[PDB]
């Protein structure tokens, strides 16, 4: 049970948490050509949420995100937003992303990863759920939204891997650094 600081400082990091992934859709998308997702790094920003945060507040966090987004305002890479643009060609990666701080923090939490110096555990864990299971439902959803064959889909997702991959070595890195002190204990007991 929280004490009163420990709750304020729940609220600022959260509302950081959400505002950084805000801040990182300001980078505009890259187009590739065989289907209509673009490269991106707000990814990331959800990728970190569940490291820091843990399963609770790391979803909190991406929830208000996606809420924003849903309700229009334009908060998603290249000043997107609204609730229509979720049943569109990228809707099943963002619906993904409502899960992963939940499973990262989960697994995180259960594997005792946050109090040992297992790096490469924490990474793979970021892999899992962060990249393959992300980019699996997205190109699941591309496939019947925008009528291709799902071979295609997963395939041409392939093209994500190299850019998830470093964005989740920079979640480790970055994550691990920020926890090292003090300090985000509290969301992994
Ligand atoms: C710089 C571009 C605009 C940034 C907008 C930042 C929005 C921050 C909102 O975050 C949310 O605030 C809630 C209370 O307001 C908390 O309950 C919740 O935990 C937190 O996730
Ligand atoms: C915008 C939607 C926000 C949803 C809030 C997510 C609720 C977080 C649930 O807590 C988690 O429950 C697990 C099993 O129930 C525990 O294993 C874990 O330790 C605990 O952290
Ligand atoms: C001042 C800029 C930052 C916030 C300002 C309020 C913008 C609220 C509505 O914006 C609109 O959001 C849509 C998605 O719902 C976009 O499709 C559209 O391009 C954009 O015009
Ligand atoms: O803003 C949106 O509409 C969501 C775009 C989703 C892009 C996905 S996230 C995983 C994969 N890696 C990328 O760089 N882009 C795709």
């Amino acid at each position: 049970a929280m004490t009163n600081n420990q709750k304020v400082k729940t609220l600022t990091y959260s509302a950081f948490m959400t505002a950084f992934i805000i801040i990182l859709g300001f980078l505009p998308g890259i187009p590739i050509g065989f289907i209509p997702v673009p490269i991106i790094l707000q990814n990331m920003g959800i990728m970190m949420a569940g490291g820091l945060l843990g399963p609770k507040y790391g979803t909190i966090s991406v929830g208000a995100f996606l809420a924003l987004a849903l309700i229009g305002l334009p908060v998603l890479t290249g000043g997107n937003g609204g609730a229509a643009s979720f049943l569109g060609p990228s809707g099943g990666y963002r619906i993904a992303w409502l899960f992963t701080p939940f499973l990262i923090g989960f697994f995180l939490k259960k594997l005792k990863i946050t109090t040992s110096q297992n790096w490469f555990g924490e990474l793979i864990i970021v892999l899992l759920f962060g990249v393959i299971f992300v980019d699996f439902v997205g190109a699941i959803w591309l496939s019947f939204q925008s009528n291709i064959p799902l071979l295609t889909s997963l395939i041409s997702n392939l093209v994500f891997i190299p850019g998830d991959c470093i964005k989740a070595i920079l979640t480790v890195v970055i994550v691990r650094r920020l926890r090292k002190q003090g300090g985000f204990e509290l969301y992994f007991r």
